[PDB]
C-alpha cells in the first residue's frame, strides 16, 4: 500500500463512548489530522507494527482484534492496550514528547494542538 496524503484525518471510530463528565454524558474529543509526508522519516511499520502478520497490507489500528474496544480508560482498564486512548496516545505523543526533549523538530504534545478538527 501506498500512504495516503496529507488531508488524512484520524477519527474516534463509529461507538466509541467518552467519559462521562460527573453524573452528565462526555464529548469525544475533536478529530485529529495527521499527515504521513510529516513522517516520512519513521518506517511505515514502525507505527503499523502488525505489517509483516498482516502480510504487508495496512489494517486500521480498530479493526477487530486489534485496538477494538469502545470503551473510555477509566482507572479500572487504564493500562489496556486494546482501548483507542491508549493505542494512540502511546504511539503519538510518546514520540513528540522524545523529540521535544532532544530539542528536535517534532509534533504536537498539547490536547488542544493534536485534536484540532471539530
Ligand atoms: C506513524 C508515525 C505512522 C507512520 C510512520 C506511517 N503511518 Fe500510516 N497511518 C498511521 C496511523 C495512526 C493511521 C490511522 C490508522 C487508523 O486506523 O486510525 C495511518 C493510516 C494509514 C493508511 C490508511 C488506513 C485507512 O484509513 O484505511 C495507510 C494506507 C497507511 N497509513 C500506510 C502507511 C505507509 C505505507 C507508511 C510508510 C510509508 C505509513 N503509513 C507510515 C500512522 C503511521
Ligand atoms: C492487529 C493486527 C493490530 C493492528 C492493525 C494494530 N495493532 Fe497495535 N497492538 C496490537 C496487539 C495485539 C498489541 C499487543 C502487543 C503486540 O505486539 O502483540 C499491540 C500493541 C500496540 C501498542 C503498545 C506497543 C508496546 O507497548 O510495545 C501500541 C502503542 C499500539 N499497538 C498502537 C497501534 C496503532 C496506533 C495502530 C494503528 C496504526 C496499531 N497499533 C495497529 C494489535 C494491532
Ligand atoms: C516518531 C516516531 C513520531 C511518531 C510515532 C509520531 N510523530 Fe508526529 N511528528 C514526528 C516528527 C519528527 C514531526 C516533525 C516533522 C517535521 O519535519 O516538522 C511530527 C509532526 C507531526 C505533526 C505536524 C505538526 C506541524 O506540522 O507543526 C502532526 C500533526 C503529528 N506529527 C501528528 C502525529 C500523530 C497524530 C501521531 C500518531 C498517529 C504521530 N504524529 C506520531 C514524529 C512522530
Ligand atoms: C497527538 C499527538 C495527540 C495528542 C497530543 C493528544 N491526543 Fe488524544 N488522541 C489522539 C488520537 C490520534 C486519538 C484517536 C483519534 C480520536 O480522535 O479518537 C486520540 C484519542 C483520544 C481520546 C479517545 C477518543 C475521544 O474520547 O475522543 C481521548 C479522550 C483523548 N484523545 C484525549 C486527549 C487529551 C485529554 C489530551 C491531552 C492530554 C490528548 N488527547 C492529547 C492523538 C492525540
Amino acid at each position: 500500500a501506498d500512504a495516503p496524503g496529507d488531508d488524512y484525518v484520524i477519527s474516534a471510530p463509529e461507538g466509541m463512548k467518552a467519559k462521562p463528565k460527573g453524573d452528565k454524558p462526555g464529548a469525544l474529543q475533536k478529530t485529529v489530522p495527521f499527515p504521513h509526508s510529516k513522517h516520512a522519516t519513521v518506517e511505515c511499520a514502525q507505527c503499523h507494527h502488525t505489517l509483516e502478520a498482516d502480510g504487508g497490507a495496512v489494517k486500521k489500528c480498530t479493526t477487530s482484534g486489534c485496538h477494538d474496544s469502545l470503551e473510555f480508560r477509566d482507572k479500572a482498564n487504564a493500562k489496556d492496550i486494546k482501548l483507542v486512548e491508549n493505542a494512540y496516545h502511546t504511539q503519538c505523543i510518546d514520540c513528540h514528547k522524545a523529540l521535544k526533549k532532544d530539542k528536535k523538530p517534532t509534533g504536537p504534545t498539547a490536547c488542544g494542538k493534536c485534536h484540532t478538527t471539530n
